[PDB]
């Protein structure tokens, strides 16, 4: 709860005991558990909808050429044919994280078991927050990474970012190496045309409603309060005109309508995965949460003919003994100190670089990663 | 490590009272129905007391004190710019001046 981080060898004087007033403070450690349970639920739903386990550490992509017929003649012969192919590869990184706890003998002699169980529970909470931060960094952090896999180095990619191999041609759409999914609105407030632009960044690659792709928009309340106002043919922020209505989910409060048939079509389903849907706009299902920072829109495509999966792969270590969160016996095991370690190894990357997009809502300049999910900013959300 | 800390709040307790007093020359001539009327008016004034103090507990903006088992506690209304700040929720952060 409070952002205070006590770090040291736990001594007497760091002991928590029954008060002289008879208040057992060691009963109170797990009293936050329901405010934690809502943050825990929100992180669970985002992680299971944004991640998959990496089973293949390096992924290939290829570019193949073409040929043409020609019109025949009665004495000559047509031109020959051949295909040129080339290939590129991308991976997922892997890093190591650990924590210590340490106690003096005078602490261990007098401590209630509930005080050390509470410290263990705070470590599991920090572990989950570490995993969530690194998953969200894999999606928001615009920069390319490097990693060594089976004794060779690879690029580890976010979504398209103006770096790596260009997206493949789809129909009449062609892309160069500068192509990026991290674009900006070019205006201080969200438009309906921003939701249509963000949608076009997926549809340009054939990931589309017509191909059977489903669409999730994740947004802050600061954006959804504006999107709820969008009405077909009505002028909007920055002089945009809305092409659709915002249609409320069946969990929204009741409203009067100009017609006893209210809508042409259905209301959106109230949950997408485990996430709570407020409504829909065009082909977007809309989920609001402030784990998306203010001024950022995240659009994610699922399913369809291209089989869009969850955007971020989680790589664990290949050895099953190195997988999971693990407790290691410490270097001090006797007197006057005892210590021990917690350790986890994992890492992250994107396979299907076009399956999602991120828009920062601002007037000018390049996309900025929100500091909450910039790689160097720490180990907590 | 974890630095726990705790704060506490109680509920007050106050005494109230009314008298009925009669002279013998009243009770010599009085109908019992006249004193049963005054009893019923007290039973109504008791209800109006409980209701006033319940509504005051919610509408009166001020912090009170009460002695419980030889310690003095704060007795509170809703958040009112006084006492321990509301605990942080998500990205909402609160200070001592926060008021409902």
């Amino acid at each position: 709860t409070a952002p205070v981080r006590q770090e040291g060898i736990m001594t007497q004087g760091d002991l928590v005991t029954v008060t002289s007033d008879g208040i057992d403070l060691n009963a109170l450690w797990n009293s936050f558990a329901e405010s934690i349970a809502i943050y825990n639920e929100a992180m669970d739903n985002l992680i299971q909808l944004l991640t998959y386990p990496v089973t293949v550490p390096v992924e290939p992509v290829v570019q193949i050429g073409e040929t043409t017929f020609e019109e025949a003649t009665e004495l000559g012969v047509p031109r020959g044919a051949g295909l040129p192919i080339e290939v590129f590869q991308m991976g997922y990184d892997l890093r190591h994280y650990d924590k210590r706890n340490a106690y003096s003998w005078m602490f261990l002699a007098d401590a209630d078991g509930r005080q050390v169980e509470a410290i263990h529970d705070a470590v599991l909470w920090a572990d989950k927050r570490l995993v969530f931060r690194k998953v969200m960094e894999a999606l928001f952090d615009n920069r390319t990474r490097r990693a060594n896999i089976r004794n060779q180095a690879y690029n580890v990619y976010p979504l398209y970012n103006g770096d790596g191999v260009p997206p493949p041609r789809f129909k009449n759409n062609v892309f160069d190496e500068t192509h990026s999914h991290y674009v900006i609105s070019h205006n201080s407030v969200v438009d309906s045309s921003d939701l249509e632009d963000l949608m076009e960044l997926l549809a340009e690659h054939g990931y589309s409603p017509q191909a059977g792709t489903q669409f999730l928009l994740l947004a802050n309340k600061a954006e959804t309060d504006a999107i709820r106002q969008f009405r077909r043919g009505v002028v909007n922020n920055n002089g945009a005109t809305a092409g659709y209505d915002f249609i409320p989910s069946p969990t929204q409060p009741a409203m009067m309508l100009p017609n006893a048939e209210g809508l042409l079509g259905n209301q959106p389903a109230p949950t997408f995965g485990g996430l709570a849907v407020i409504g829909s706009y065009g082909f977007w299902n809309i989920v609001e949460e402030d784990y998306i920072p203010p001024g950022y829109l995240v659009g994610v495509g699922y399913g369809g003919a291209f089989n869009l999966g969850n955007p971020v792969g989680l790589r664990q270590h290949a050895n099953p003994a190195m997988q999971g969160l693990r407790i290691i016996a410490g270097n001090y095991q006797r007197y006057p100190l005892v210590d021990g370690f917690y350790a986890r190894s994992f890492g992250t990357g994107v396979r299907q670089r076009g399956g999602a997009a991120i828009m920062q809502i601002k007037a000018s300049g390049a996309y900025e990663c929100p500091p909450i999910y910039k790689k160097g900013g720490g180990f907590l959300v």
